[PDB]
């Protein structure tokens, strides 16, 4: 079943089941392992993040960006292997209240309980076309932690247009296409 979403609400998330095809418009943030770890440590220390992850969408990706004028343009942004985040995704979800995760390869079955309890959906993005997916990036709003983490590990805030097809690979109802 196919959908296109602007703001992915919790109701939207509950409507989704594995096998569904999804296109995304609007705001997503990149977050790989090091950024997960940093964000977790900050929130554990009761620090504020310089961005709002509440009911947000994160993207397991290591983008390359370039400056055109005084503004960021996306060169490449494919999904990276989501299992790198298996040790931390549960805590990350509980501390941030994100609504969706976009990546590749899927994540451990043990997170199904968290996805179900918190209302999160895991979406598989196309692999092998990092440069092509950059075209779905309509605007690079912001980067955080660039100096500490470096470009692809930094948290990039993005506006994406018709980003997909993303396939619902793990839903909020106990299903995983990988099992
Ligand atoms: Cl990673």
């Amino acid at each position: 079943m196919e959908y296109t979403f602007n703001k992915l609400t919790k109701k939207d998330v509950k409507k989704l089941k594995v096998g569904d095809i999804v296109y995304l418009n609007g705001k997503i943030y990149t977050a790989r392992d090091e950024a997960h770890l940093k964000i977790i440590e900050m929130l554990k220390s009761n620090e504020k993040l310089p961005f709002d992850l509440n009911e947000s969408i994160i993207y397991h990706a290591g983008p390359i960006m370039k400056k055109v004028n005084d503004s960021w343009v996306c060169v490449s942004i494919g999904p990276t292997t989501s299992a790198r985040m298996n040790d931390v995704e549960e805590e990350f979800i509980k501390l941030t209240n994100i609504s969706a995760i976009v990546g590749k390869g899927g994540m451990k079955k043990e997170l199904l309980k968290t996805f179900e309890d918190y209302g999160v959906v895991y979406l598989a993005a196309p692999g092998g076309c990092a440069a092509l997916l950059a075209n779905s990036v309509k605007r690079v709003d912001n980067v955080y932690f660039l100096d500490e983490l470096g470009m692809p590990e930094a948290v990039w805030e993005l506006e994406v247009n018709n980003f997909g097809p993303l396939i619902v690979a793990m839903d909020s109802h106990g299903n995983s296409i990988y099992e």
